[PDB]
Formats: C-alpha cells, sequence, structure tokens
C-alpha cells in the first residue's frame, strides 16, 4: 500500500467539528508521477508534513479525490538516500487555478482549490456571498457557518481549499462545506 511522497505545502490547523474540538489541516504532496491533495485528521502529524519533507504513507482512505489520513494510517519517515526528485513539469501543473468559465461549464460535481479575486461582497443574514471574477467570467461563493467570521473586503484575493462546485438550473456556484478553508491575501 506504501506511497513515498514529497510534501509541497500545508495549511494551518483548524476546527472542523466544534462539539468535540476535532482539528485537521490540508496538504499537497507528490510522487514522481502524480500530485495528491491530502486531508489530515491527526494534528500530531503536523511536523511530518513540513514543506520539502519526504514521507511514506499506507492505510489511507480515498474519497472525493483526496487522500485521508487517520490513526489507522501509517505515516513514516524516509531516509535522505532516497534522493526524491519531482519533475518541475508536474509541480507547475500542480497549483493551477481553474478558469471560472470552465467551472461554470461543469455538470459533474467536484471540490475546488484556487486563488480568486473578490469582485463584490454581500451579507444576507447568516450567509456571506462573494462574487468572484476573472478575465473569462464570474460566479458566486456561498459561505455559511465558521468561515463567515474571517474578514475579507472587495479587491482582496482568496485562496480557497475544498469548496464544493455545484451546477445550477441553467451556471455554477461554489459553497463552503465541512472541510473548507479560506486564506485571505
Amino acid at each position: 500500500d506504501l506511497k513515498e511522497v514529497m510534501v509541497l505545502n500545508a495549511t494551518e490547523s483548524f476546527v472542523y467539528e466544534p462539539k468535540e474540538q476535532k482539528k485537521m489541516f490540508h496538504a499537497t504532496v507528490a510522487t514522481e508521477n502524480e500530485v495528491f491533495r491530502v486531508k489530515v485528521f491527526n494534528i500530531d502529524l503536523k511536523e511530518k508534513f513540513t514543506p520539502k519533507k519526504i514521507i511514506a504513507i499506507a492505510n489511507y482512505v480515498c474519497r472525493n479525490g483526496f487522500l485521508e489520513v487517520y490513526p489507522f494510517t501509517l505515516v513514516a519517515d524516509v531516509n535522505a538516500d532516497r534522493n526524491m526528485e519531482i519533475p518541475k513539469g508536474l509541480i507547475r501543473s500542480a497549483s493551477v487555478t481553474p478558469k471560472i468559465n470552465q467551472l461554470c461549464s461543469q455538470t459533474k460535481g467536484s471540490f475546488v482549490n484556487g486563488v480568486f479575486e473578490v469582485h463584490k461582497k454581500n451579507v444576507r443574514g447568516e450567509f456571506t456571498y462573494y462574487e468572484i471574477q476573472d478575465n473569462t467570467g464570474k460566479m458566486e461563493v456561498v459561505v455559511h457557518g465558521r468561515l463567515t467570521t474571517i474578514n475579507c473586503e472587495e479587491g482582496d484575493k482568496l485562496k480557497l481549499t475544498c469548496f464544493e462546485l455545484a451546477p445550477k438550473s441553467g451556471t455554477g456556484e461554489l459553497r463552503s462545506v465541512i472541510h473548507s478553508h479560506i486564506k485571505v491575501i
């Protein structure tokens, strides 16, 4: 089951389940051939997921195109003599923000990552709506719950992690879900 990977980046840690204060973080890792987004539900594993570190992983769970790391998952250290080298081809193709017009072109559901410019902001009750826009188009980001407490003004840019892309009658939409994360630039 063993995958040896290089850690590209990792977010800060945050609460996704409030009642028992369970925390997680997000990470991106790579083999020579593939980039993987990772959901890490054991916070004590933070040091192990440091940028440029080489690690070995087995007994992960696969769900919605993420690898999920739980206590039954083996995460081990790899010796220096592995000399892992990731082709820059793979790593640039890594963190590419999709164009909004293709996002509003999908009917299949997915979970998206990317840096988007904040065009407009509207608050409706327990809901915050961001309109995002690029050279190809625009669409709304629907935020409910915990992520509404992070402040973001017009003109700012947002690094979104694990947003749900949902098709509408007609148009697409992005919505916060339980593992979503926002970073403001």
